[PDB]
């Protein structure tokens, strides 16, 4: 059995567990729901309202969830031919045309068929599969023409989504395949969008050029240290030959494979990597993807020994459906152990005030209240600590911000002379080259500016981190304090008393045990999509290039030759750009405070509201009886039974569900 089918056999088992959970959840909602609109006319419901959409939110997201994986690579490394042997047929074109390739979703679907998504506002075309690649295929000539121009050979066109009946993704897989590394940075729905929010980046390389200039900018840019999971794909590793003296020689070939395995080695290794552990062998990988798709086409079952692929995805096997996938279930069964618990307990309040009226039952809620007053009291203090950093930290990274701005001056010739364009004799003479010259100078100055702040970014990265995890272990303490108060109520309501972290419900969420913890990321990133970035890179730089060609004229270029005009090109772009660097720390500084802002009163925002919910439902529980007392009159027993019945259903759902856990989780233990 290969490496092929066996990740299709796993992928189906987590679909088959993740189906199962999803239907004991949908139950277990129906269950207290109908026990509590059938409670408002019995003894009055227990508040589990909170707890109903968490498992109806989580039940949803079950059946929809799937596995996101992001295709990265420049143009001519084989990306497209590297996804066709995934997939298994030749569906992809080659990426071979730097304005031709437009970003496309590949998702299972019964019927081939394509969903254009426009950029201009124009309705989303829909067209079966045939019908789609006739008209959005070009002539190798129209090609040419375009390509030697500037034109991207579909203007309107934002992104193309592809559902086929392919197997691989029936299992619940979806591949986002980017285009290059530059048309990929120029559009953020992707460079941040996608990365952040997808499972694993499929990095594409070549085995003939390792680590291009490009390949390692976009790495660090939007890779380096936030701590994602990405596989690297060294592809054409069988073409390492054509680069040898000899191509018949097996020792060049070996000590030339060998050096060259030392250069993906000496870059990547950092990015493989993850806690102070090494595991670049189970995420850098040497394929043939053209041997792959020749076997796969010929047999879509053919044995892929030698290609390469076999390692690779058992690795990619593994990382998906042993880790991303115990993951995604341990929260879901945590959230039912959540609803089931805060059932179980309401019942367990509930049942030995039933037989006790009502001057009791108000009294004893009389000798409770200094204690939701400290339920209250932690409410008031953690978001007085919540609210405290969000203050701390967008001024600190504010600051940070202006004083990397203002300290760019230092190392910038360093930095700029990697970008700075080339200017030989009599190039500023000629309007046109002098225009081809200035559109270079534009892109240095933006490549310049995103390695710049992009760096800077990991940097406060790093400190949000922090923060958010300090909050999450205060919202672990506030967490132990306030169940001491809840069965502090439990007791002074009824008079007898009752290695998972078991923190109350809203400690859980706050902490970020359900949902990478808390999204931050996100917060932050749809709120810089509603500003612009956008005038981050390209607006900023025009106010730049103007004056560095009025300077460059000013000591006569044109007429000096490549090492002359080189060295008064950095002077003339250091002196410009520290000429804007007080203005741009003053606007941007208080954008980056709103944002950071943002980001901690979201939080604050969905924790008071989660701290609340529970307070309220708490005191709606034992009001409820109250006004039952005063008004129905009901069968102390058979609602006792009604009540013992909720608590056996529910727990019985919830033993399905730690079943299904514990049942995937003991087929890998042993295999």
């Amino acid at each position: 059995q290969v490496a092929t089918d066996r990740f299709i056999q796993d992928l189906e088992r987590v679909a088959q567990v993740r189906s199962e959970m999803s239907v004991c959840l949908n139950k277990l909602a129906e269950t207290i729901n109908k026990a509590e609109l059938a409670g408002d006319s019995s003894s009055g419901k227990l508040s589990l309202e909170r707890d109903i959409e968490d498992i109806t939110i989580a039940s949803k997201n079950l059946q929809q969830g799937v596995f996101r994986l992001l295709v990265l690579g420049d143009m001519k490394r084989g990306k497209s031919t590297f996804l066709n042997a995934l997939i298994g047929e030749n569906l992809l074109p080659s990426d071979v045309n730097p304005c031709t390739a437009v970003l496309t979703v590949l998702r299972y679907g019964p019927e081939k068929k394509v969903t254009i998504h426009f950029n201009d506002g124009k309705s989303p075309q829909q067209l079966d599969f045939q019908n789609f690649k006739y008209k959005y295929t070009i002539d190798p000539a129209e090609a040419k023409k375009l390509e030697q121009e500037k034109k991207q050979a579909f203007p309107d066109v934002d992104y193309a989504v592809v559902e086929y009946p392919l197997t691989l993704l029936q299992k619940g897989i979806e591949i986002v395949d980017s285009p290059g590394l530059n048309d990929t940075e120029a559009r953020n729905e992707l460079s941040l969008g996608y990365v952040n929010n997808c499972h694993a980046i499929l990095f594409v390389m070549r085995a003939s050029q390792p680590c291009t200039l490009g390949e390692r900018r976009y790495l660090e840019n939007y890779i380096k240290g936030r701590g994602l999971t990405v596989f690297f794909l060294v592809n054409a590793w069988d073409q390492v030959r054509e680069s040898l003296i000899d191509p018949d020689d097996v020792e060049e070939l070996q000590a030339s494979e060998n050096r060259l395995r030392q250069v993906f080695n000496a870059n990547l290794a950092e990015y493989c990597t993850v806690e102070g552990q090494n595991i670049y062998d189970e995420r850098v990988f040497e394929l043939s993807s053209i041997q792959a798709l020749r076997r796969r086409l010929k047999n879509p079952q053919a044995d892929l020994d030698g290609t390469g692929f076999p390692k690779f995805m058992d690795s990619l096997n593994t990382f998906l459906t042993r880790e991303r996938a115990i993951a995604e279930l341990r929260q879901v069964r945590t959230l039912a152990r959540l609803a089931c618990n805060h059932t179980r307990e309401a019942v367990a309040r509930r049942i030995p005030l039933l037989e006790q009226d009502v001057n009791e039952l108000k009294k004893r809620i009389d000798s409770v209240e200094p204690e939701f007053n400290k339920l209250t009291g932690i409410r008031d203090e953690f978001q007085k600590e919540i609210i405290n950093t969000r203050d701390t930290q967008a001024r600190t990274i504010s600051e940070s911000f202006r004083s990397y701005v203002l300290n760019l001056g230092n190392t910038f010739e360093n930095d700029f002379l990697r970008y700075q364009p080339e200017l030989n004799l009599f190039d500023f003479l000629s309007s046109g080259k002098r225009e081809a010259f200035n559109a270079a100078l534009q892109k240095a100055f933006e490549q310049y500016i995103t390695d710049k702040s992009a760096a800077w970014t990991l940097t406060a990265e790093k400190d949000i981190n922090a923060a958010f995890k300090e909050l999450s272990r205060s919202a672990s303490q506030y967490g132990a304090s306030y169940n001491q108060i809840t069965d502090q109520i439990t007791e002074k309501l009824t008079g007898k008393d009752v290695e998972e972290d078991n923190s109350p419900g809203w400690a859980k969420w706050a902490m970020g045990l359900l949902s990478a913890g808390f999204d931050w990321k996100n917060i932050l990133l749809n709120y810089f999509t509603v500003i612009g970035i956008g005038g981050i890179i390209t607006a900023v730089t025009g106010i730049l290039l103007g004056p560095i060609g009025f300077a460059l004229l000013g000591l006569g270029v044109g007429f000096l030759q490549a090492d002359q005009a080189r060295r008064e090109l950095v002077k003339t772009a250091k002196k410009e750009l520290v000429k804007h660097l007080p203005q741009v720390a003053h606007e941007q500084s208080q954008v980056v405070y709103n944002a950071v802002k943002e980001c901690f009163d979201s939080y604050e925002r969905e924790v008071s509201k989660r701290i609340n919910d529970d307070i309220v439902s708490r005191k709606s529980e034992l009001d409820n009886l109250v006004k039952q007392k005063q008004t129905r009159e009901i069968n102390r027993e058979s609602e006792f039974n009604r009540l013992k019945n909720l608590q056996e259903d529910v727990i019985a759902q919830l033993q399905k569900i730690e079943a299904a856990y514990s049942n995937l989780l003991a087929y890998y233990s042993h295999h």
